[PDB]
């Protein structure tokens, strides 16, 4: 049992994660929807989600990620750290989910349903004692790319997606 988009034949060229991970040391990537509320990490109403990557280790197909983040539980934006590393799931060949090891040693392991350029689909599959859902990343979080939006309302239909990280975020600026 799996989601119907994970079909790697079909839907693999778009679903590399080793390349997606990658793409974060270069720039920044700010979660910019959801259809999930809470994260255990990131806690409740969670918003302002953005991650960004260094020490790339191609032996380990890891890099260690540094993200920040705000929560309906305090006022100031909130940082943390967490190992990322590419990992195969639903049966594919070629890494196509992220597995995060936060400090504490915890794990989450998200998929790839699609991912282009300068956005990622990811999917929640919810057995990481968390909500099952679908989280749209982008390096822009002004300027959406439409084929990442169009494929995330596609796989997210049915569900209440909520902007996340969005220019409220941020007091842009001076005087
Ligand atoms: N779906 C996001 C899970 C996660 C990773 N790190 C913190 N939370």
């Amino acid at each position: 049992n799996q989601p119907d988009w994970a079909d790697e034949a079909a839907n693999g060229a778009h679903q590399d994660a080793w390349k997606s991970l990658k793409a974060d040391v270069e720039n920044v990537y700010y979660m910019v929807k959801a259809t999930y509320k809470n994260d255990p990490v990131w806690g409740n109403d969670f918003t302002c989600v953005g991650v960004m990557a260094n020490d790339v280790n191609e032996d380990e197909k890891s890099i260690q990620a540094e993200f920040l983040f705000m929560n309906n539980a305090d006022t100031n934006m909130q940082f943390a750290t967490e190992k990322v590393t590419a990992v195969k799931m639903y049966g594919y060949n070629r890494e196509n989910a992220f597995r995060y090891e936060t400090e504490d040693g915890q794990v989450f392991t998200d998929v790839i349903a699609y991912s282009d350029d300068n956005c990622d689909v990811i999917y929640v599959p919810g057995t990481d004692g968390n909500e099952e859902g679908y989280e749209l990343w982008t390096t822009d979080y002004d300027n959406i790319p439409a084929n990442c939006l169009n494929k995330f309302n596609e796989y997210a239909v049915g569900r209440e997606t909520r902007d996340v990280f969005t220019s409220a975020c941020l007091e842009i600026a001076a005087a």
